[PDB]
């Protein structure tokens, strides 16, 4: 007899801000067998110590979860390629990105990243205040640096940034828009890895097709499903953290201006805006069981369900001095906003270089950079799985 499930999510997430039922189940120490908008319920994992366990132990599998009615909080079940597969799989698809995402592979992109953030922030010069910072930087940025590692043509932006949006559809869509445009993007990817046997190109996706094509490394379904993701994380999710990073600094500006005197700060200003910003609205993918775990006060039995409330883990008072504070020069920082082993952020690093040069330039060419609007009435994405502001209107 388990206890009677909870309804999960506690409420809409609003602007940053953070339930207060994450603080309590933290010094709990116990599990919320809770019930969700679609599938199995689960235990909801709320503490940093149990995050990294439900995260990467192996008696907790992510690929369990296709065989079930998965614990979630949008109305189909999203494939989500290496997110969703355990090794052997998950060794196999990941080896074929590991190294273009990697740390030195990716500060090889540093001059054309900061190239296009100067380009970005050339424009907003000549044009003047206001500026939505969302419209006329945060989108080209992350929307031209994946579109054009991965080969996906951004003039094709105007199509299927409208599919984009249903993957992340909580209560935002009805399900049946949802798996119209998810098909309306599968065919697309679909039809880009066609053209890439006709016409062989030097970009990330081109590579994927001869792999597949020469090495067998992985089925087609299984690359444009990795194709899928990799655009799907970096369009929306880079934008949406950087979107969200850009909103606290500019209310906390003591913060802004702190990382503008010391610019040397930008890599633990980033680390600590990973940690800092909610950006997961409430849970990550589940994982199952796959033996009986206890933790959180629960033996937790094989084919039950465990949803990581990564947000939570980040707000941790027994991992993170003054959990609650932003602040900017934290130095040793475990956070949890890429995850946490096996399936740690493939994008980790092309995010931070990203993230380190657009707030370095952004704060440096804009030493007055402030709202134009009370942070009250900035509006925020409602019923979706990442947080973002859809607007971010700035002065200087
Ligand atoms: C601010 C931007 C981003 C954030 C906050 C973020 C966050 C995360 C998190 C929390 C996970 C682990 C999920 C889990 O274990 O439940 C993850 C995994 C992953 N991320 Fe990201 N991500 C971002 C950007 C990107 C980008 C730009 C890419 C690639 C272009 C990317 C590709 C991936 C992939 C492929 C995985 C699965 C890795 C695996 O299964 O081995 N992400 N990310
Ligand atoms: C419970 N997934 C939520 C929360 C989340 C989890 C991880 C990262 C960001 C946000 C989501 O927004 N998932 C979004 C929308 O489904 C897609 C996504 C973000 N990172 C991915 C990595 C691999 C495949 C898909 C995704």
């Amino acid at each position: 007899g388990t206890p009677a499930p909870v309804r999960y999510p506690f409420g809409e997430a609003v602007r940053l801000d953070l339930h207060p039922t994450y603080a309590e189940l933290r010094e709990r120490r116990t599990l919320l067998r809770v019930r969700v908008p679609h599938g199995d319920d689960a235990w909801l994992v709320t503490r940093h110590e149990d995050v990294r366990t439900v995260l990467t132990d192996p008696r907790f599998s992510r690929a369990a979860a296709a065989g079930r009615d998965e614990a979630r909080l949008t109305p189909l079940v999203i494939r989500t390629s290496v997110m969703g597969v355990d090794p052997p799989d998950h060794t196999r698809l990941r080896r074929l990105v590991a190294t273009a995402f990697s740390r030195r592979g990716v500060e090889h992109l540093r001059p054309g990243i900061t190239a296009l953030v100067r380009r970005l922030t050339d424009d907003m010069v000549g044009q003047g205040p206001p500026v939505d910072l969302v419209r006329s930087f945060v989108t080209p940025l992350s929307g031209l640096v994946i579109c054009d590692l991965l080969g996906v043509p951004y003039a094709d932006r105007s199509r299927f940034r409208h599919w984009l949006e249903a993957f992340f559809s909580i209560t935002a869509l009805p399900a049946d828009e949802v798996a119209v445009r998810i098909e309306a993007m599968y065919g697309y990817i679909a039809e880009l890895v066609a053209l890439r046997r006709a016409e062989p190109t030097e970009d990330l996706l081109g590579g994927l097709v001869r792999a597949r094509d020469r090495d067998g490394s992985c089925s087609e379904e299984e690359l444009v499903d990795l194709a899928n993701v990799l655009l799907l994380a970096g369009y929306h999710t880079t934008a949406s953290q950087l979107a969200s990073s850009l909103f606290v600094l500019l209310t906390q500006p003591e913060h802004a201006e702190l990382l503008r005197s010391r610019p040397e700060l930008a890599p633990r200003a980033v680390e600590e805006l990973l940690r800092y910003v909610p950006l997961i609205a409430h849970v990550t993918f589940a994982r199952y069981a796959t033996e009986d775990v206890w933790l959180g006060g629960t033996l937790v039995r094989a084919g039950e369900a465990v949803l990581p409330a990564v947000p939570s883990a980040n707000r941790d008072a027994e991992v993170f001095d003054e959990p609650d504070r932003l602040d900017l020069t934290r130095r040793h920082n475990p956070h949890l906003a890429f995850g946490h082993g096996l399936h740690h952020c493939l994008g980790a690093s092309l995010v931070r270089v990203q993230m380190e040069v657009a707030l370095t330039m952004l704060l440096g060419r804009f030493p007055d950079l402030a709202l134009a609007a009370p942070p009250d009435e900035v509006p925020w994405t409602r019923g979706m799985q990442a947080r973002s502001p859809l607007r971010l209107p700035v002065t200087w």
